[PDB]
DNA sequence: CGGCATACG
DNA sequence: GCCG
């Protein structure tokens, strides 16, 4: 088993759920707390497990596996022995855990804010509804639409807003393209938005193309929020639903044709994957990745690929499709 | 021990 | 929290 996830494949489903997800919860609680590191560390060995080909049942069968030291061991131990892990259940029950996640979960907090609101006392979205002169206007439209974008988005969904977005992308700017990406591409079945990439096939035409975009979409009334020369947008989009209709957050991402295949590898994810193989590239390989391009700080020079084919032969690893790519 | 991903809004 |  390789140290790093994207060096080996980890489907979607896997053979050690529950395993996992109880390292999932001690992660996601040490990223409250701000240990980082502490996070890094669960990630990745709840990241291994779901690279195993098979069940985990007995202690001896996580030695040697790269990121299980005492403390994950134990948890793994834990669950193994009794079906429960004691410490993960008391994060679970805690109040600290249960409202910065609630918080975190808002568009527009992050842990930072999350943090604050609890040490000022706040608990709940109540709470923070009946004091909205603290509230940004990004954060106002993420607490207004908490309901709908706490609602998993279903793969049934992507089809119809694709289908909008590439319309008002082709008055934009025809010839230009949009692709799927985030989880969706990695196979999920449900998510919490819908990610896009969008370029077009000669390279300069795709300058100022968000902006005219988004005016496009916010004419045909399907913008419920945007930000507004720019690049990125993190929207709420409505989508249609049987006599009625829901808000869903959706993100827009433009990138010149020569950065396509960096871009597509940034934005399929998953998030682990991606910090994973930046953290490969430059430990191991002495190289710079990011969603424009691939550099090498000794000569000075962008790698220039046409393909993620291309980006993980020039790493030299073996290529995963975006489905093996569910660290 | 140092290190832990990344740039745009 | 773990790796090198
Ligand atoms: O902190 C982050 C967040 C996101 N990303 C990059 O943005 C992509 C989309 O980020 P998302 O937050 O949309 O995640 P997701 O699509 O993988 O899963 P859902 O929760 O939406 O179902 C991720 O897959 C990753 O490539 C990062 O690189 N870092
Ligand atoms: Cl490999
Ligand atoms: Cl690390
Ligand atoms: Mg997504
Ligand atoms: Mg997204
Ligand atoms: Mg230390
Ligand atoms: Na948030």
């Amino acid at each position: 088993m390789p140290a790093y996830a994207c060096q080996r494949p980890t489907p979607l489903t896997h053979h050690n759920t529950g395993l996992s997800e109880a390292l999932e919860i001690l992660a996601e609680a040490a990223g409250f707390e701000g240990s980082e590191g502490r996070l890094l560390t669960f990630c990745r060995a709840a990241s291994v497990l779901k690279a195993l080909p098979s069940p985990v049942t007995t202690l001896s069968q996580l030695q040697g596996l790269p990121h299980f030291g005492e403390h994950s061991s134990r948890v793994v131990q834990e669950l193994l022995e009794h079906g429960v892990c004691e410490e993960v259940e008391r994060v679970r029950r805690s109040e600290r855990y249960q409202t910065m996640k609630l918080f975190t979960q808002i568009f527009g907090v992050g842990v930072k804010t999350a943090d604050r609101w609890y040490r000022e006392g706040l608990r709940t979205l109540d709470d923070l509804r009946e004091q909205p002169q603290k509230l940004t206007q990004q954060q106002k439209a993420g607490l207004q639409h908490h309901q709908d974008l706490s609602t998993p988005v279903l793969r049934s969904d992507v089809d119809a807003l694709q289908q909008v977005v590439e319309e008002a992308v082709g008055q934009a700017l025809p010839g230009a393209t949009v692709t799927l990406t985030g989880g969706f591409r990695r196979g999920k079945l449900q998510g919490h938005d819908v990610d896009f990439l969008i370029t077009h096939p000669k390279e300069g035409q795709e300058a100022g193309l968000l902006p005219r975009v988004m005016c496009r979409l916010q004419d045909q009334g399907l913008i419920l929020y945007h930000q507004h020369a720019f690049e990125r947008s993190f929207c709420i989009f409505r989508l249609p639903q049987p006599g009625s209709w829901k808000a869903v957050r959706v993100d827009l991402v433009v990138a010149p044709v020569s950065q396509f295949p960096f871009a597509l590898l940034s934005w399929t994810g998953s998030k682990l994957f991606q910090r994973e193989l930046r953290r490969f590239s430059r430990k191991e390989k002495g190289l710079w990745l990011n969603s424009h391009g691939l550099f090498d700080p000794e000569q000075k020079t962008f790698f220039q690929a046409a393909s993620e084919e291309d980006i993980f032969r020039h790493l030299g690893l073996e290529y995963l499709p975006p489905e093996q790519r569910n660290a």
